């Protein structure tokens, strides 16, 4: 087990590059868009609907139909300066703020 890297500089800069992410994938038969994925900074790792972010390198597999890829990468790598960047404070709040929720009800 490896800790999420939380600082602003990514732990795998090879996979810096949406194309570079998407060219891992290939032929992907799983629930989740693997261009969803790759905007959400995740990459293949040929091992079923394994996913890593390049940044974080966090990771996450056995994608449902009805998962979201930031929703996910909010969840489970709240501190990723990626996704902190992308889609802003604000949005991970919401996000933590409904995961929490959801658990209630
Ligand atoms: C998309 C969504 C993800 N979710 C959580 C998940 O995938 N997490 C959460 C956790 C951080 C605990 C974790 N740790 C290891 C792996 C394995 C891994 C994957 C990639 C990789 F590069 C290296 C290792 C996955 C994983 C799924 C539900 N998970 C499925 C797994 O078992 C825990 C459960 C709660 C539902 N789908
Ligand atoms: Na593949
Ligand atoms: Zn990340």
């Amino acid at each position: 087990m490896n800790f999420p890297n939380s600082t602003n500089l990514p732990r795998n800069p090879s996979m810096a590059d949406y194309e570079a992410r998407i060219f891992t994938f290939g032929t992907w038969i799983y629930s989740v868009n693997k261009e969803q994925l790759a905007r959400a900074g995740f990459y293949a790792l040929g091992e079923g609907d394994k996913v890593k972010c390049f940044h974080c390198g966090g990771g996450l597999t056995d994608w449902k139909p009805s998962e979201d890829p930031w929703e996910q990468h909010a969840k489970w790598y709240p501190g990723c300066k990626y996704l902190l960047e992308q889609k802003g404070q604000e949005y991970i709040n919401n996000i933590h703020l409904t995961h929490s929720l959801e658990e209630c009800l």
